[PDB]
C-alpha cells in the first residue's frame, strides 16, 4: 500500500490521487469491461494499515457485479474499468472514493484508506 502511495498511477478523471493503480500482472486481453458489463474478479482487500482482511478466495466464490451501476464503491467502478482480462491490479483508495467520513462500521472506520489486489477473471455484456 505504501508502494502504491509512492509509485501508483492516478486513474481518477479529476486527477486528485483519490485512486492509484499498479498493473502487477499484464492480462492476455486487448479489451476492458464497458459500463453495464457483468464483471468476474478474484480480489483481496484490507484497510491501508493491514486490518479487516477480506478475499473472494476465502469466501470460495468470485465477486460478480455489473460495471458502472454503483453496486460497488466508486474506486471499483473506476479501477476495474481500466483493467484487462487476466490482469492483476494493486489499488490504494482515498476514503472519498470508498466509504468517506461516515465510514461503514464495524468493517470500515471513518475516513479509511483501502488496499485491493484485484484479478479480472472475465467480463460479458448483453
Ligand atoms: C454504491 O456504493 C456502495 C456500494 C456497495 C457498498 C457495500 C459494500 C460492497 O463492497 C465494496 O464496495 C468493496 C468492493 C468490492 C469488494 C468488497 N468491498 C469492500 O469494501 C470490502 C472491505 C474491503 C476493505 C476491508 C474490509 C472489507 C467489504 C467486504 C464486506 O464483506 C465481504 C462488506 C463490506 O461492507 C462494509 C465491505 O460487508 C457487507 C457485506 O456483507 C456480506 C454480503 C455481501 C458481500 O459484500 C458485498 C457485496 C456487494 C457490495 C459490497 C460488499 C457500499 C457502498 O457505499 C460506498
Amino acid at each position: 500500500p505504501a508502494t502504491v502511495t509512492e509509485q501508483g498511477e492516478d486513474i481518477t478523471s479529476k486527477k486528485d490521487r483519490g485512486v492509484l493503480k499498479i498493473v502487477k500482472r499484464v492480462g492476455n486481453g486487448e479489451e476492458t469491461p464497458m459500463i453495464g458489463d457483468k464483471v468476474y474478479v478474484h480480489y483481496k482487500g484490507k484497510l491501508s494499515n493491514g486490518k479487516k482482511f477480506d478475499s473472494s478466495h476465502d469466501r470460495n466464490e468470485p465477486f460478480v457485479f455489473s460495471l458502472g451501476k454503483g453496486q460497488v464503491i466508486k474506486a471499483w467502478d473506476i479501477g476495474v474499468a481500466t483493467m484487462k482480462k487476466g490482469e492483476i491490479a494493486h489499488l490504494l483508495i482515498k476514503p472519498e472514493y470508498a466509504y468517506g467520513s461516515a465510514g461503514s462500521l464495524p468493517k470500515i472506520p471513518s475516513n479509511a484508506t483501502l488496499f485491493f489486489e484485484i484479478e479480472l477473471l472475465d467480463f460479458k455484456g448483453e
